[PDB]
C-alpha cells in the first residue's frame, strides 16, 4: 500500500499524477469493465476529491478509462476502470495507463443519507 | 421538480451528490445513448457548473454514464446520458446510478457567442 | 493556430468553450477512437488545466468523447478523441463536437519525473 503522494506527476504543468496498473493488462472488447489493481491508496488532501481519467495516447490505443471518483476520505485502493474499445488490448505492467486529477471538493448544505 | 439541494450526499466526504432515475432502466447494447429522466432540476450555486459522472458499482455493471456538463443557469430537468456497454443492463427505479459533482466556474474573457 | 482566447462560450453561464472540428467528421463504431484536429492551440491560464468533454446533443447522437485532459503548459493543438458509438456518425465541419472546461490545478509536493 502505497499513499497517493508517492504518486509522481510527469511535469510541473501535468494535470495529473501517473497511475500504472501491478500486473500485466490483457483486455479484450468482449471483457467489459475491468477493475485494474494500481496498490495505491487514498485519502485525499483535506478539501479535495480525485478524478481518474485515461491517458491520451492510452486512449487512442482502444483503451477506454471510464471516469472514476475518489471521495475525499476514501482509504481503499484506487483502482482503473478500463476497457478495450474495439480490440483486444495489452498493457505492460508499470506502463501508465490513467491519472489521477485532484479537485477542490465544494462544500453545499445537502443532507448526509 | 425538486432542485439539486434536495439531493444527498451518501458520506460527508463524497464528492457528488446521488442522482437516480424516476423509472425503471432496461438498457441494451444496440440502444446507445439514451437519457434517463431524473425529476432534478438546474440551477447550480452562483460561479458553479456540473459535472454527471457514474458510480463506479454501476459502471463495473456495465453501465456507462457520459459525462454531462450542467451549466450554471440551466434550469431545466438533469438527465443522465446512459449506454449499456456489453450486456442488457437494468436498473430498479430508485437505484443511485450518476452523481453530479460541484466546479468552480472560473471566469474567462473569452467572448459569449 | 489559434489560441484558446479565441474560443466563444455559448452563453455566461456556460461551463465550457465551444470546440469544432476543422474538416467534415465521418466516423463508423469500427474505426475506434479518433483523433479531432481543432486548430486551436493550448497553452491554458496560470493555475489552470484543461478538461475536453463531449456536448450532451451530440453524446445523445451517438458520437461519444473521450475526456481528453490538457496541462497547464501544453503548447500543441487540442484534439477531441471521438469515437462512433453505435451507428456511422458524420458531423459536418464547423459543427460544436465538445467542450473546454477550464479547472484549477492544485498545487501538491508529488514529485515531478
Amino acid at each position: 500500500k502505497q499513499p497517493i503522494s508517492k504518486l509522481t506527476r510527469a511535469t510541473p504543468g501535468s494535470a495529473g499524477l501517473d497511475l500504472c496498473s501491478t500486473s500485466h493488462t490483457v483486455l479484450t472488447p468482449e471483457m467489459g469493465p475491468q477493475a485494474l489493481s494500481t496498490g495505491i491508496y487514498g485519502p485525499l488532501p483535506p478539501n479535495t476529491f480525485g478524478l481518474i481519467l485515461g491517458r491520451s495516447s492510452i486512449t487512442m490505443k482502444g483503451l477506454q478509462v471510464y471516469p472514476g471518483v475518489i471521495d475525499n476520505d476514501y482509504t481503499g485502493e484506487i483502482k482503473i476502470m478500463a476497457k478495450a474499445v474495439n480490440n483486444i488490448v495489452t498493457v505492460s505492467q508499470g506502463n501508465r495507463i490513467a491519472q489521477l486529477i485532484l479537485l477542490p471538493l465544494i462544500e453545499t448544505d445537502n443532507k448526509v443519507q
